């Protein structure tokens, strides 16, 4: 599973970077996320209860933020595992100012998915990942507000 995409967001690069680096805000914007516990340097443990039928399940995920270059670039390493199977993933995120008021976020990711859940299909795969990414960027846009091309 490989994808990339981008989102235009309402806020400056700095406005976006401070949401993306705030673990209380992330916990709230990751779907199914009950808690994000710091367990290391730029390393969290997420307790995920995911209700989406096609992938429904409880998963534990290790999420490491690396290559951190504020306020415009980072990498993510994700190791998630549960009853329905497992996910090893890396992604890269870049923030680009498109003007004074507006930021373009792009990303690239790469995921090995295993277990019974792997069988559902690449395309469907696919759609769940786009759904998780869109829903995350949706809630981030909301928390920013207070203060989407996806290719598979």
């Amino acid at each position: 599973l490989n994808g990339n995409g981008s989102i235009e967001l309402k806020g400056t690069v700095e406005e976006v970077w401070s949401k993306l680096m705030d673990p209380s805000i992330l916990s709230k914007c990751i779907m199914g996320c009950k808690s994000l516990e710091l367990i290391g340097e730029d390393k969290y443990k997420a307790d995920l209860q995911i209700g989406i039928a096609a992938v429904k399940g409880k998963y534990d995920a290790i999420i490491e933020v690396t290559d951190i270059k504020p306020p415009y670039h980072y990498k993510l390493l994700v190791n998630g595992e549960g009853g329905p199977g497992f996910v090893n993933a890396e992604g890269v995120i870049d923030l680009t100012p498109i003007n004074d008021e507006c930021t373009q976020l792009t990303y690239t990711y790469s995921a090995e998915v295993g277990g019974k859940v792997a069988a559902i299909g690449q395309r469907m795969l696919g759609g769940v990942a786009k759904l998780l990414i869109s829903d995350f960027f949706k809630k981030i846009q909301k928390e920013i507000a207070k203060s989407h091309h996806h290719h598979h």
